[PDB]
């Protein structure tokens, strides 16, 4: 029959971010993210697995494993892995046991740490051996970098260099970028070296270009108004070269097709079109397709050698199922699959694949793809705890709004629900996040969505409007990363934010005409954009009793003087220059006054415009409340996305208190924090009379 | 023998002496002197004792700080609170000058601006600290320490006024509590009481506690605890306190004004007439001798701005006459016979002892033979009388090598009233070299805000802003705290240009924190000044409302969002950066979103400017208010000489900290807008 969905349920579920095959598609191997209890963060279970028997066996669990490939030329395999002493680059023997690579002796700190190097803006706090690396095709030359940290005196810094460290909130190391290359004798030499402002050095998984006598990757400058910027190291003479270009170079370019060019869907509407354009310019159509492309979700991209197959991962439009889609010269072919492939690897011909078969009522499998006759064959389940989950009720729907733009989602029904059953409702929504994949955290966040419907909940997950069904929803995007116009802000704010209100409120007054919805007990939740669209929906919208906004703070007139570009396009300029009116109106900070409603803030980073927004919400006699979640110490940080099981497992906990507070007046005394329950009594007596219910 | 000229490393190394006591016999004397050591980067205290008959004075040793230095009761000896660079703990000085310990916490905790540290404030260098205060009992038998404990739960959730705390963080912290105790004549120390570190007076409390009976007494943010019977009492419902044990003020203003003792319950005593103002805690401070009939008092002279003392008693009040101030004074236990330290503007530190009775003056000799060598500088004491009628006070520094009729570029240095008679006062010059200006050429005018006991419109402003809300009106606090004192600064400057003295083309001003203020508010309401420079500032900035809310709601009379968006617009020198012609230099430490927000402003209206960030001895900890560093503070120095001299004068050098700057600056120069031309 199955069992309920424990909170430890949400929390265990696996993420595999890295895949790899064998050249001959013989053995893989693979690793799954899954959080600890007893170390209190994730640890990655790496796995081997024999495609052709199913049958896997466990290797060893290490903190962090990264860009997971097969070394050519053997059956090998290698990774950026932390065993707890630093990234380093490691080996993978065929028999699925690892060995040192290259091991950097000073590794340096990176993440959200005091003393630490800010890498990939707010990572997890760890020191890296090893930055990246790829092999040459052939297996004999290697190419890695390495963070060195700068030795040298604290320096007296001046104009520009002052106005970055605005919003620091802890101590910082500086830093250099070292390159080398590896000779098939083993004699490394270091190619050159960057500074910390180069953002393509720092962040690695970059690509590069085995060619000729050159090896040659992409390196930022300052300069670069604008432009492409290339280092080609020659393996001969032993000199470098710059190359700076108008227009990105192909052979670097994601997303390259069997013609030459780059590829691209273009158009809006029920479908797109599937281009290929060459340098030159001139498009090849390889037809009508129903699909996005080049979706980070997806399995992403991989041409063959000959350069005739590639495979690239498909986003279907109002299905938002992921899937493989297959080009050659005759043209584009998908393949079905009941359920979606998101993280998959290929072998060296491009013939057969692996892939994590996913799904929103289902946990992720493994399976194996035979792509010339598209025939899937099922191996092992990943996560067994989950397997024995019952499923729960999970209903598929797009809803169309007043204003006539559509928003896809999901439905989740509670346990135990017969037809024509009235339930209160909890809305989900974090960008276009809510599609075909099982308990996606970039999606849920902290919020226990399978266990608020064991509770009785109906979840509504629900995606902002998609962009591309429009020209108008595009081109304010197209606005905001812009950071001008056209559209004017007023506009920006209607397309991007206003419009979202209304499809959330045109989606919960239709479930509530099927007698699905209470809409006297209803609440909002989400983080980061998700964040914005609570924000702005408690203030233009009556309709939510309680809400909970996730680590947010955009929109806000505190943050402008680091996101100006951003808050540019929204607001027509600075809060406090002739725009002004326009922050008023629109900024939820401002507009207090039009908050009835309980909400919730979840904030790992105390920024000062999430603090902004519950003074101005306490103020303004508003139930709120405020909840800074600590890193694993004073020195370090919470990232975004809470890596910390203490920290997770209490936020679910936390939200599961505070909706069944408001909207259900139901009250616990095993709740995270037991004293809160009186606080929030004192909230509700001190509402105003603004609040008052419809008479 | 004139003598040498000025030098960076002679402002640099200028002593300064915070402790200085004396035996209660009168016959020995210590102090120490906090010298800067260009080896170890930092300042450090020399401890000296000294022969209070002969003047004869030698070296005991050198340490990193000490504070609290007075002298046991029971005994010949001292006690002060040192740090040999473990961490500051409490040292019993011998009588023969030898250092020993009394409590030593093995587990002292970090404070200061650094990280995983506690942030004390007052101010304060990156250090460790094992005891925080200490006080004797009369008899000099018990000792009551207070010493700082590092709380040791883990990392937790915090919640709604805990989070808007954490506002303006830019570095880790630690949460201490402090521990009380109290050590019997036995020699065993047993522990009082615990607080939270929420309460003031026991993290930088002072040295307030009172023995009665068996009973000691000290404050909490008034609380009684029995030796004897070993429990905690609340008591049911003192300083600056007279001979008759009541409250002594300085009432009326003007020139003049009437020394006020007010009984228990409030009935006046007047003093008669008096020539000074009441002692600022730069003066030589309070003292009651135990007998109670003796009591004496730093003063502060109105038309002199000197600094003294006053003898009072049943007799009445007496003035003390001296050629200088006496700025740190140690005394015995019944106000008999003191040891000072005598200085003026152009008087370096000296030693010299003082009868009470007699009233007569003994020169100890010099503190530093360094500044003796140099041959002292023109310094002319005046008093400037505004638009408005208000007056300000300060000192006018001619160059070297100064005759009749020849005139000068000028430099304006303004921190609150710190202009007075003293040497080289840290807190008034700042990073500003003065004195090297002086021997450069330039003329540099060291002019107060104007005195604020001289009119009920400045204190009533003054009261306003402090209280936190009208009365008065926040245009007339603008004025008042603010724009009276760019007027003085504008008629003192055509005072001394009609005189011939300084020419007006070329002419500056330089200030700190509130001499900061008054720079930005100069720049932007005046057009008399070509350069400037402003220390470690960002008030009246909109960045810092939502820290300092309090601070700021007298000025604008809300928030920058509120309905008094157009109060912040005329005056916030950010938004008047259009206003500014002049080249703003911004040294800052701390980096705050206030004082980034007025470069960011003064770049994009196209002013020149420049903000100088300097760091502290680890990118783990920070810069103090007040440059503790010697390489920071010393390029500082060379950084608005480099700065002036390119504005004002035109003028290059190689000996700029930064050479690439100086190309920097003729672009700067070369994109100002043509509003200035
Ligand atoms: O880069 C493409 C990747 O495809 C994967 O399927 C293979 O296992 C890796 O060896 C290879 O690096
Ligand atoms: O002001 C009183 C003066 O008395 C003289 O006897 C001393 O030599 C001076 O040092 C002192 O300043």
């Amino acid at each position: 029959k199955g069992r309920p969905w424990t909170l430890e349920d949400i929390l265990t579920v696996p993420e595999v971010n890295e895949i790899a095959l064998s050249d001959n598609g013989r053995l893989a191997i693979y690793a799954a993210e899954i959080a600890d209890l007893d170390a209190g963060k994730p640890r990655s279970h790496i796995r081997i697995v024999d495609v052709e028997t199913g049958r896997t066996k466990e290797l060893l669990t290490v903190d962090t494993i990264k860009s997971l490939r097969s070394v050519p030329g053997t059956q090998d395999w290698s990774a950026l892995v932390d065993l707890g002493e630093g990234q380093q680059l490691y080996r993978i023997d065929t028999e699925g046991k690892l060995l040192p690579l290259i091991v950097n002796p000073n590794p340096v700190p990176v993440g959200k740490a005091d003393m630490s190097f800010p890498l990939g803006g707010g990572i997890r706090p760890s020191h890296i051996g090893i930055l990246d690396y790829d092999w040459s095709p052939d297996g004999k030359w290697l190419w890695y970098s390495q963070l060195r940290a700068k030795s040298d005196g604290p320096r007296v810094r001046f104009d520009e260099e002052v106005t970055a460290l605005l919003g620091r909130r802890r101590s910082t190391i500086d830093v250099e970028v070292d390159f080398f290359l590896r000779n098939p004798e083993g004699d490394t030499t270091r190619i050159m070296a960057r500074p910390s402002t180069d953002r393509v050095a720092t962040r690695g998984g970059g690509r590069v270009l085995w060619r000729g006598n050159e090896v040659q990757f992409r390196i930022e400058t300052s300069d670069g108004g604008g432009a492409f910027e290339f280092v080609a190291w020659n393996r001969v003479n032993r000199t470098v070269r710059t190359l700076a270009k108008q227009r990105d170079l192909l052979s670097m370019s994601i997303l390259v097709g069997p013609r030459g060019g780059q590829l691209s869907t273009s158009g809006l509407g029920s479908d797109r079109e599937l281009i290929e354009t060459s340098a030159e310019g001139r498009p090849h159509s390889y037809g009508r397709v129903a699909f996005d492309i080049g979706d980070s979700r997806s399995a992403g991209w991989k041409r063959s050698r000959d350069g005739k197959r590639v495979v690239i991962g498909t986003r279907g439009l109002g299905d938002a199922r992921y899937g493989l889609a297959l080009i050659d010269k005759t043209g584009v072919r998908e393949l079905r699959a009941d359920a979606s492939l998101t993280r998959c690897g290929f072998d060296g011909m491009l013939r057969s694949a692996i892939c994590v078969e996913e799904g929103m009522s289902r946990p992720p499998r493994l399976v194996r793809v035979d792509l010339g006759t598209d025939k899937i064959t099922d191996l092992g389940p990943i996560s067994p705890r989950h397997e024995e989950i019952e499923p729960l009720q999970t209903i598929a729907r797009t809803f169309v709004s007043r204003d006539g733009y559509w928003s896809s989602g999901y439905v989740l029904l509670p346990r135990g629900h017969r037809a024509a059953d009235r339930h209160p409702a909890v809305v989900v929504t974090h960008g276009t996040d809510a599609d075909d994949r099982f308990a996606e955290p970039a999606n849920q966040w902290n919020y226990p969505v399978q266990l608020l419907a064991e509770r009785g909940y109906v979840v509504l997950l629900l995606n902002d409007p998609s962009p591309g069904q429009s020209k108008d929803l595009m081109d304010a995007m197209h606005a905001w990363l812009r950071g001008k116009g056209p559209p004017d802000p007023e506009t920006v704010q209607q397309k991007l934010w206003l419009t979202g209100v209304h499809s959330f409120e045109d989606a919960v007054t239709e479930l509530a005409a099927e007698g699905l919805i209470d809409p006297a007990r209803v609440g909002i939740a989400g983080y980061s954009r998700g964040s914005q669209m609570v924000n702005v929906t408690v203030t233009n919208s009556k309709m939510f009793r309680a809400a909970s906004s996730g680590d947010g703070g955009f929109l806000e007139p505190a943050g402008y003087a680091t996101g100006r570009s951003s808050y540019d396009a929204v607001y027509g300029g600075a809060p406090l220059s002739d725009n002004i009116e326009r922050w008023r109106r629109f900024a939820p900070s401002l507009n207090a006054d039009k908050v009835c409603a309980a909400v919730l803030q979840q904030v790992a980073s105390a920024s000062p415009s999430q603090i902004e927004l519950f003074e101005a919400l306490r103020a303004a006699g508003v139930a709120t409340q405020i909840s800074y979640y600590p890193g694993a110490t004073a020195a370090s940080d919470e990232t975004h996305v809470f890596y910390l099981t203490t920290n997770r497992l209490r936020a679910m906990r936390e939200n599961i208190a505070w909706f069944d507070y408001w909207l259900l007046d139901k009250r616990d005394a095993d709740a995270p924090f037991p004293d809160h329950v009186v606080k929030w009594d004192r909230l509700k007596k001190n509402l105003p009379d603004r609040c008052a219910a419809a008479p």
